[PDB]
């Protein structure tokens, strides 16, 4: 044991499972776990879930990848710097997929029980989870819920890459969803799905208000809706220090409180910091696209003919700050605007890049220089128009920002 | 074994020179790493880039701190939470020098090609790279590169110390040029050079644009220039949080996308 390698000579567990199995002595015995799953050496790769565990011999429930439970026993993972991996959990990398629709990555894994378990230790224990680079994989029915405030830190290349499939109504169920998460911070995930279909990034009052959430580097793309907020008073301090939703079918960012009938109710303040929404609307391809699932199904992408959309629409708000960010659709998306204002108050904008508007009405109609005449006369009071079309928001402001290729009617309309 | 002092009788290697000369016994072995150095006691000091290895019998190349290639077989190094430290591929530092004009530090280890190799990691493996506190000394002919995304965080008082010795043409030369790093992250670094010359970080096109980096407390002072920008097209969405461009000879921030004659 005096050698240079005398190290090799303490044994060690080699999986996850098999540590399930190996009964203790007592209650302080420490063990070496080599890796999560066995057999990494001729995948040609190194261990990635391994670590110190510390035996018990009380009952406690197995947490999958922090409880190693067994009969009349269990072992407990030793946390460092109060952070860990999702590798630690039993979670899976591929290789990224290319960004065209209706691809799938090479190999198929379900993370989502695993990452689901990741995100219950890291709210329950307060402990900073860590995500690898690489493509997680999810292909369940279950939506993937943060219910408290966690701190999640990715990598430069981490994918959260969701399939469709497997949900029920999936054109507008939610990938994941986010509540309660009070001085929380999540930063450098990529979420796309490749298919013009669900919701990205759902916040909602189920657990209680997302109080001062900090996203930074959240890129969400390929869904029908990169943000979706469709309840008052969950988002009422949230920011986006530099987000990008892009090429998702409706809208990147669509935050409406209340809808017609229901009274008024908002959230207030939302900060937006440089922040870019671009290329998202229905297109020429996605309206004549067909997604087929992995059971063999297509769902046609379109709702009808007629389908336009937007870059950011905003409802029922107050005391927004747009700053430095950029609005533009490129890929020609049909779009009757690139930021939809309804019924707010005191949204001022601080230089945004605005640019590349491909002009349309509510009802379908091309905004051409040909029937511009006619577009004033019959659209007047439609919700479109411009790339700023601002309506019921007493305390506006654009504050002069540089404006380019605008294929409609007007920059700014107000109404 | 069970004495309270029992985990010293357990063998390491001593250095990163004789982890290349280990020959292992078959491909899953685990040996432990003292330090990168050999002799860090003498010197009252700690070991710095240390850890555990494992082997292989197949070809690999020598990365220099994360794989120990030799004769029909390798070592390779197990990274932690994603992250490592540049003194893993054997970069030294030194006590800071005083901002005074032409004032080196006291010892003089050229970290170019450590570096450079750490940067390598950084971006083919996606890890985030700690730089420990100190000046690291760097006097060589070739420029630091950065040709991807990367994630760096400094500590308070990590200092890249240049030397424009040894360029060619030192007076326009850059220290360290940033290209194709998209989303990528850099944190409290001090840059100065105690030399009115030679540009600090320069920008550039050479793999693509630098859409949406984040610099935060980074300082590039005694330079001909701190930043620099003479391309178009590559800072689009880069952000400066809490920088600081001070003592520069010509200017601290310099973006010149086109000049006279070309167009726009």
């Amino acid at each position: 044991l005096a050698q240079p390698d005398g190290f090799d000579s303490i044994g060690r567990v080699s999986s996850f499972a098999a540590l399930r199995n190996l009964k203790p002595k007592k209650s302080g015995q420490h063990v070496l776990l080599t890796s999560y799953y066995d057999g990494w050496a001729a995948e040609n790769k190194m261990p990635t879930g391994g670590g110190e565990f510390i035996s018990s011999i009380g009952t406690a429930t197995d947490d999958g990848g922090y409880i190693a439970a067994g009969p009349g026993y269990y072992w407990t993972r030793v946390v460092n710097n109060n952070s860990f991996t999702a590798e630690d959990f039993g979670c899976k990398t591929t290789a990224t997929p290319p960004p065209n629709f209706n691809v799938l990555p090479a190999e198929l894994f379900d993370n989502t029980a695993m990452m689901q378990a990741a995100f219950n230790l890291a709210i329950s224990k307060s402990f900073k989870l860590n995500l690898s680079t690489g493509t997680y994989y999810f292909e369940s029915s279950d939506t993937l819920r943060i219910t408290g405030p966690i701190h999640i830190e990715g990598r430069p290349g981490t994918v959260f890459y969701h399939n469709p499939s497997n949900k029920a109504n999936p054109k507008t169920d939610a990938f994941m969803n986010i509540s309660g998460c009070s001085a929380g911070r999540i930063s450098s995930i990529n979420c796309f799905s490749n298919s013009y279909l669900g919701k990205g990034i759902n916040f909602d009052r189920s657990v209680g208000d997302n109080r001062k959430l900090v996203l930074e580097h959240v890129y969400v793309d390929t869904f029908r809706w990169g943000f979706y907020v469709g309840e008052p008073e969950c988002i009422n301090q949230i920011e986006f220090h530099s987000c990008r939703a892009q090429s998702n079918y409706f809208q990147g960012i669509f935050i409406e409180s209340f809808k017609e009938g229901q009274e008024y109710g908002h959230s207030a303040p939302v900060h937006f910091f440089n922040t870019i929404c671009n290329g998202n609307g229905p297109t020429s391809f996605a309206l004549g696209a067909t997604y087929k699932t992995t059971k063999n199904e297509y769902i046609k992408v379109m709702d009808s003919v007629n389908d336009v959309g937007c870059q950011a629409y905003f409802q029922g708000l107050s005391n927004v700050q747009y700053i430095g960010g950029q609005l533009s659709g490129h890929g020609s998306p049909r779009n009757t605007s690139l930021a939809t204002i309804t019924q707010c108050n005191s949204f001022i904008i601080y230089g945004t890049d605005l640019e590349d508007i491909n002009g349309f009405t509510t009802d379908g109609t091309a905004i051409t220089a040909d029937n511009i005449d006619a577009i004033e006369s019959n659209y007047l009071k439609d919700i479109s128009g411009a790339a700023i079309v601002v309506s019921s928001c007493p305390g506006f402001k654009i504050d002069s920002p540089h404006i380019f290729k605008i294929k409609t009617l007007s920059t700014i309309k107000l109404m």
